[PDB]
């Protein structure tokens, strides 16, 4: 079909960046591809923080096709511990040789100096891939606009994450058994804002910690760590502690620690210790954090390095003839 591939680079932390061209003649940026948001942000030459001067900065004055917005302004977003601010504009984008004209985006003009998250990462922008309901500026999100202008591309994208060999890639318009084995298990999206599906049960080893009431998983490629709500996290940290992981005993800990099982009807997503434990300098720490999502507080995030390396994930946008779905398959 019209399927095409966008190579992905893992820099540090977890977030995955790909090549995006902006403007005429094209300027190159390497934004995060984020299923947890919907806007496009691009770091520009108006940002004079040192955390901005160190990265590639888009210059809107060098783009023939850039049109600054007169009526939309003062776009501001919290960015983890940090925050970004800027203005609104429109330009032509290119992703994997596919053109996207008249695309509205945020121009970063200021990054917080809070430690300071922008010092730990190499941030050049964000391509949001969530649903239209989270769009802040402009009247059409990036992926929606690309599909409108490339109508033979099927409305879906998938992430193949293989950081051990630099072979990670974002696939648009379809899927391939080059990246997965077994069946694809389709999970219906319940609410079209985040890619959010029903979670039936969650086990830590043999201990069921969920669910007696409707609960949710959000597939968020912009998060590094998987999450649990407050109550389950107290259970988790009583069951799973940081531990010495030296050359002598780390394989022992990876075999011994419990498997975490997410149950979605027939699909069981299993995370082994090698997935959710982070080895750093002779110590293993569990890669889970406490996140409580308002309406909710029954939402669990699944994101990047730990989970997506072992599971090929397919994001199927609903159309006039099908609902939105998340497909999960065993990676490789
Ligand atoms: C871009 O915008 C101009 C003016 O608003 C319009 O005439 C043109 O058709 C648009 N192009 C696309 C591909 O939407």
């Amino acid at each position: 079909e019209n399927i095409f591939l966008v190579p992905l680079k893992h820099l540090r932390d977890s977030q995955f960046v790909g090549e995006l061209l902006v403007g005429t003649p094209p300027q190159t940026v390497y934004p995060i591809f984020d299923t947890g948001s919907t806007n496009v942000w691009v770091v520009t030459t108006a940002c004079e923080e040192e955390s901005c001067k160190k990265v590639r900065r888009y210059d809107p004055n060098k783009s023939k096709t850039f049109r600054r917005s007169f009526i939309e302004k003062n776009l501001h977003i919290v960015f983890g511990s940090g925050s970004i601010s800027g203005s609104v504009g429109t330009d032509t984008f290119m992703l994997g040789k596919h053109l996207v004209r008249n695309q509205t985006f945020g121009l970063v003009e200021s990054e917080s100096n809070n430690d300071n998250i922008f010092d730990y990462i190499s941030f050049e922008g964000i391509v949001g891939l969530g649903f239209p309901g989270m769009l802040s500026a402009g009247n059409i999100p990036f992926f929606d606009n690309l599909l409108k202008q490339n109508p033979n591309v099927d409305p879906q994208f998938s992430f193949y994450i293989s950081p051990y060999d630099g072979k990670s890639t974002l696939i648009i318009g379809g899927i391939s058994k080059s990246f997965y084995e077994g069946d694809i298990y389709m999970l219906p999206v319940l609410k079209e804002s985040y890619w959010e599906v029903k979670l039936d049960e969650l086990y830590i080893g043999k201990e069921r910690i969920c669910c007696d009431e409707e609960s949710y998983v959000i597939f968020d490629t912009g998060t590094s760590y998987n999450t649990m709500p407050s109550s389950q996290m107290k259970t988790f940290l009583n069951l799973i502690h940081s531990t010495a992981c030296t050359e002598q005993n780390y394989k022992d800990i990876l075999k011994s620690y419990p498997i975490i099982k997410y149950v979605f009807g027939e699909l069981i997503i299993e995370l082994h210790p090698e997935e959710y434990m982070i080895l750093n300098d002779d110590v293993c720490m569990p890669a889970y954090m406490q996140i409580d999502v308002p309406s909710r507080n029954h939402a669990y995030l699944l994101g990047s390095l730990s989970f997506m390396r072992n599971f090929f994930t397919v994001f199927v946008r609903g159309t006039e003839s099908r609902p939105s779905m998340v497909g999960v398959a065993r990676a490789k």
